[PDB]
């Protein structure tokens, strides 16, 4: 089969974000939206195959689809708050696994949707992949390009819960990243902002959309990246309970770590 | 300078959209988010720097910015929108207002509805350069013309040649005379593929008028397609590719009509629109075209202007 | 199911390399294989790419000499391998090994004479005959695109039509299926108010021109070619469904049969789907007649 | 304004070629020119390339033959043209270069990379942030390479920058390099080499890899985007690559962040003084 069908189930602002994200790089043949309002994802869909026949766009097949549609699908993205999440992810899980294929997690808390979707279905493992930190990590990288004027990308290492980021594990250009720079300034410029852009903005659309655009990239090309993605832990650093094409392969700090694997699993039980 | 900024007014769904289609695409160094809601605007600019920082994205520069930006910026995307003609008149007399005082020679990219209003009230009530205002006019109905038929006989829809023109909001025509699938009639594709059902030509434009009230109401808003519009005539303005596509802007006599704004086969390349193409139109279609330039006239002098 | 997806460039020189630089330009395989006789040439040419394919903007795609057991799991495989008949013979060289190893991979030809060698490799094995598609005219449409482009400062993308015939030699313009955005050609010179009218004779003859004074100053013809290459590419990869003039042995299109010419096909992600034989004028069917004439007139000789 | 990106290649060869066609494939300009003495495989490189410009999903790029007088307005001008006569072909091209423009960025991409690129940055005024030298930017491609090849890991996730490979400033994906082996140094360096010269043995010649470098550097400057990636140029403290700000306005400033770096530069010296 020389297609490939990316379906994203969920039709609102990160929805369309990821999808419109999908086609504007190209990484589908088909997109499939699912919704409650059927209405919101063809419109969606319909507006968006509009896109497409554009001189610069492939023929990428937009339209209105059910959970049959992830038969064939390559990809298939999903878009007291911990219950209601899980309860979502009860019902399109429980549908996905009842046609079938990487299943990327959008949907927030994202730590608890990737885990309920990770346990109570019978599904590969290495099939589920949460965003996780990945977008707490660009955040990370932008704070610093325009603390100092840097390339984003130059700015390396990664960011718990999607919430701490590894100074030993970053660096820019190759060196330490070290008035006077504070380590806690830029945690708490990275919690302001998170908290910032969600109350001036309404919503996340764009960060999240092209943080699974990479994970996408990741599994399509099978680069074999390593990127911080949600995953069930099986005792990595002391907690428990690679991006390729065939899903994940394998893996004062550490009290951080900790601490929000304590925060986790007091959602978990809730 | 090597270094290419794109302004974009209006912060909502439309304004956001264009402004990611921008970044997904790479058209612009740095990209500004303009509108009266500060916060909507710092807000998707902030989201939009994150994506910027992926490893795929250049670091394209988003943040909230003032008209001050528009000084030194290489095009201008209005998008603040919303009787309606005159809410929106006034809209831009007031964006437009405050970049003739920074700016006069970035190119304009009118997406705000009316879409032929707005392009004919920033065009004519100010002294900015015409051939420095475009707007993206039926450019849109031509993508859900190419997606009807691509649809409707499984073709790639950029084999659907031809535009339409008119009105971008409901006396948008499909001019027939300058359309051919893949170098061969339209109407030929029921021969080609033994179609019994004849094809309609009414009913395809009809069916193009439910699609735009379809997806208004269904999904309540159309920023997708008609952000990719904008990107196709910033890359014709950014690449000089002398591209001859339906915009909307004044006309200037073509089909006999002046004083009005519509969508028609315009060359769009650096300097922005270098010259129109009268394209002749049929009997019928050139009916529908004075047909069209009467309704925009009919809401602009409701308005006044 | 599959989330990879594999091309085969068959042959390593300027056009094999072309092929594959600009699929990995545009990432439009997930690992993308060069097998040439020259296991060196193709080694070093993987390689060079390989280490641009590790850029920090181009995907991971992977680079490597492969050998035609790479073809089982393949989903495209571009091949770019008196002249008639010794390409015949490579065709039937390289197409024998591909038939072993797979039976659904796409097949561009790219090897000139490409009609010759689309013929050869569609006709000589029982390949499914829909995924045997070769660039053709592709190429001379670009040219012909290019040309009333920089005659009119006209964006290539407006001017519409084809280039049908065979390729390199008998190719001709489909002026009935032609029109520069939406409105004739020819109509050009009056809107542009042009006093030396359009002569059609003369941009067939610079078609001409232009192919053989390429190959007489730059030495060779790879990169328009290898856009065309990703343009069918992008017509399998993406289910596009694109009318386009790509090469493949006539079944009675004009009247034409039993040789491969360039004319209207969808190409379909299962390859072609159909043909659309569009109606060409008097003169146009003489002109694709003549190239039908060489053509065969090259099997014969083989 | 200027709504248009102008680029200049001069030379035409193997890497020229494959400098501007990656230009034209990622449209990092609106007009092409190739300069080159074989004005005859200038043009037919140019027009070969206007050709695959003229696609559905290839932007109208302006691909033609032209003279220096295109470097007038000429955002980026690229030069792809032992050391002494390749020194007189960077000071003949540059006193023309400098003669119509000054504010055109310079890529250098000739070999000796330390040796051309020294030479264009002190026998004429042109600004020196305007210069810059692809250099190691391409041994760092292959070392990326040769370690995700090793242990089938992304090549980017591969980090430092090779300037001999400076392991001071490596690391894949923020963790030991070495712990890969547990899921040497001195081998890959080896194969470093050797690799590139096997292309060059095999293929004839090297010019996929370091036409994505400039592009990379292109890239860089065209969206002002300020990485700090390692490109040869004029060394003062701390010509030869160092990791260094590129941004629209060239290179901004320098990161100065040992033994086999002391050796290149007597090595590039020595070249330098026998020219
Ligand atoms: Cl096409």
């Amino acid at each position: 089969n020389n297609r490939r069908k990316i379906v994203v189930i969920g039709a609102s602002n990160v929805g369309s974000a990821v999808a419109n994200k999908i086609a504007d790089f190209q990484l589908a043949t088909e997109v499939v939206l699912i919704d409650l309002n059927e209405d919101k994802a063809w419109g969606e869909a319909k507006d968006s195959s509009h896109a497409t026949s554009c001189i610069y766009s492939t023929n990428i097949k937009f339209h209105l689809g059910d959970y049959e549609d992830c038969k064939d699908a390559n990809i298939i993205v999903i878009t007291k708050l911990a219950g209601t999440n899980a309860k979502i992810m009860s019902s399109v899980m429980g549908e996905i696994v009842k046609r079938t294929a990487m299943i990327i997690m959008i949907t927030n808390p994202l730590d608890v949707a990737t885990y309920v979707v990770s346990t109570q279905f019978d599904y590969p493992r290495n099939l589920i992949l949460g965003t996780g930190t990945m977008l707490e990590t660009y955040r990370f990288r932008r704070i610093l390009a325009d603390k100092y004027q840097v390339d984003p990308k130059n700015i390396n290492g990664y960011v718990g819960e999607h919430a701490f980021v590894a100074w030993s594990t970053t660096g820019c250009a190759g060196f330490p990243i070290d008035e006077k720079l504070s380590h806690e300034a830029v945690e708490q410029e990275l919690v302001q902002v998170a908290y910032d852009v969600i109350n001036k903005k309404g919503f996340t659309n764009t960060g999240i959309a092209m943080a699974a655009c990479r994970f996408i990239k990741s599994v399509l090309y099978d680069e074999h990246t390593i990127l911080p993605c949600s995953a069930v832990l099986e005792g990595e650093y002391g907690i428990k309970d690679m991006v390729c094409a065939d899903g994940i392969m394998r893996s004062d700090e550490l009290e951080k770590m900790h601490k929000a694997a304590q925060s986790v699993r007091s959602a978990l039980d809730g």
